[PDB]
Formats: C-alpha cells, structure tokens, sequence
C-alpha cells in the first residue's frame, strides 16, 4: 500500500478474478505498487472487490475517471478512492 488518495476499492469484479488479473487491469493508468482480491477464507471464494494502490494520486485519478462504470463480464465496475 503506498501514497495519498493513491488508493481505490473496486466493486463488482468478475469473481473469477484474481490478484494478477486486478493488476493488469488498472496498471495502464500508472505503477501499481500493491493490488489485492478479497476472497471468502472458508470458500476462497472472490467477494467481487478488491483494492488498488497507486504510487502517485494522478493514476488512482484516472484509473477512477476510465474504469468506473467500465463493463466487464455483464457488470459495471463500481471504482473508488478510499
């Protein structure tokens, strides 16, 4: 975890996705210092959100601005700073 409001939460992921498939997504907007899953511990089952961080504001800003709303397997991503 790193810098600012250079941290989001994503909402709405695809639960097949993973750590790497949640860092590939949103390090087109900047170096994606850490990017984490929340799974369920007993299933290990994705919760459909995870987090983000950025090592600059002005990513996790764009990041926000392109991917909220963004469509992806028949849901809209709901992304936001925390």
């Amino acid at each position: 975890e790193g810098p600012e409001g250079a941290n989001l939460f994503i909402y709405h992921l695809p639960q097949e996705f993973g750590d790497q498939d949640i860092l590939q997504m949103f390090m087109p907007f900047g170096n994606v210092i850490s990017a984490k899953v929340f799974i369920d511990k007993q299933t290990n089952l994705s919760k459909c959100f995870g987090f983000v961080s950025y090592d600059n504001p002005v990513s996790a800003q764009a990041a926000i601005q392109a991917m909220n709303g963004f469509q992806i397997g028949m849901k809209r991503l709901k992304v936001q700073l925390k």
